[PDB]
Order: structure tokens, then sequence, then C-alpha cells
């Protein structure tokens, strides 16, 4: 069985759950708020930021380096530009890092580190999110907010070097598909990805807790 069949199929229980947490439950009816969105964005500014130092120290490495797409893929200059746009010039010193966050970011740092050969779990888990359902979120966020069509605050759901998601996510998964597997890799990776799920899970109900 492909790896990026093995994935969907790992993370597609998980999956459901993430979707029905009380914040993306939220989301989705469009009960997004500047508060909560603010939130959640400036919390995957810093995981991201985390995840590409990881993908940088190993875009050389066997074990990633079929999935290095910098410049199609990576989000943290477009985090960038929404941090500004929604916090200001002086963004940097005014955006929260939560504990969830935190701990993600942790988990990011030992994979890209100490197991890289895990790396895949949680660029799959971001990125063809990103590229799939996260096409249907922008356009949520977009008529609850009255956010313009011309992009601004939501570069983060924008791929400017990418024609069209569907035929990326499918080279994205062909490319998948060549890394070496084996038993032992292919078991961790879809264990690493359902942890990659929960880490987004429990960011979650952090953000939601924090709004209530
Ligand atoms: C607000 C709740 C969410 C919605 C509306 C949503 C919706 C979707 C949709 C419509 C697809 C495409 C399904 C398909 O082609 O069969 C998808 C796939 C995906 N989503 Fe989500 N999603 C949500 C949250 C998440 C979260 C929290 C994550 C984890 C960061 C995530 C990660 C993924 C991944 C990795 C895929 C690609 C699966 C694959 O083709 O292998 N999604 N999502």
């Amino acid at each position: 069985q492909d790896l990026s069949e093995a994935l969907k199929e790992a993370t597609k229980e998980v999956h459901i759950r993430a979707e029905n947490s009380e914040f993306m439950r939220n989301f989705q009816k469009g009960q997004v708020s500047r508060e909560g969105f603010k939130l959640v964005m400036a919390s995957l500014y810093h995981i991201y930021t985390a995840l590409e130092e990881e993908i940088e120290r190993n875009k050389q490495n066997p074990v990633y380096a079929p999935l290095y797409f910098p410049e199609e893929l990576h989000r943290r200059a477009a985090l960038e530009q929404d941090m500004a746009f929604w916090y200001g010039p002086h963004w940097q010193e005014a955006i929260p890092y939560t504990p969830a966050t935190q701990h993600y970011v942790k988990r990011l740092h030992e994979v890209g580190g100490t197991h890289p050969e895990l790396l895949v779990a949680h660029a799959y888990t971001r990125y063809l999110g990103d590229l799939s359902g996260g096409q249907v979120l922008k356009k949520i966020a977009q008529k609850a907010m009255a956010l313009p069509s011309s992009g601004e605050g939501l570069a983060f759901f924008t791929f400017p070097s990418i024609d069209n998601p569907t035929k990326f996510k499918q080279l994205y998964r062909a490319r998948m598909n060549t890394l070496e597997m084996t038993p032992e890799v292919k078991h961790r990776v879809t264990e690493e990805a359902k942890t990659a799920f929960l880490l987004n899970i429990e960011l979650f109900e952090e953000l939601q807790a924090l709004l209530t």
C-alpha cells in the first residue's frame, strides 16, 4: 500500500474528530470571530515556523527530501503577512504563544532533530489539509469576517505559486510514495500522523477555552 493511501486511511477517523472540536464546529457554522481567528492564526505562525525550520534542517535528508517544496508550500512568509494585517506593525511582540502551541512546536523540534524520518507525518497533516479543506475554511472565514477577495488577511490560505491545488496534491502524494519505506517506518509515520492530529485538536480545545 502506498504511503499516501496509508496516511489518509490512518487519519480519517481522527480527522472527523478534529472537524467536530468545538472551535472548528463553530468555525464551520461561520461563527468565527476576529479574536478567535487571530488566536488560531498566531498559533499557526509558531507551528509553521517550527515545521519549516525543521524542513530546512532536513531538506537534503533522503527520508524527507522528495517532499521539499518550499516555493509552492511553505506558509511562514504568508503567516508573517497575516500577522501584520491582524496584529499590526509590531505583531512580533503582540502575538500569543499558548501552551498547546508550545507543546506542538516542541514535538516538531523533537521530530526534526531526532526522528526526521517522521517529519513527513507532520508535513502531510498540515500541508495536505491546507490544500484541501483549508480552501473550504478560507471561504467560510471570508464570508464570516468580511475579508476581501483580494486576499488580505488570508495569505495563509493562498498558494500563489500553485496553479491548481488538486493537481499539486496528486504530485505531492506521488512523491510521498517515492520515499524509501519499510514496515518500521510506515508504521511509525502513520502513528505520528495521528499524534499530529491530536496536537491540533488539543490546540483547538485550548483556544476554545481561552475564548469562552
Ligand atoms: C474545520 C474542520 C475541517 C474541515 C471542514 C476539513 C475538510 C476537509 C476536506 C473537505 C478534505 C478533503 C477530503 C477528500 O478529498 O476526501 C480534507 C482533507 C484533509 N484534511 Fe481537513 N478539514 C478540517 C480540519 C482539519 C484539521 C484540523 C486537520 C489537521 C491539521 C486537517 C487535515 C487534513 C488532511 C491532512 C487532509 C488530506 C487527506 C488526504 O487526502 O490524505 N483537516 N479536509
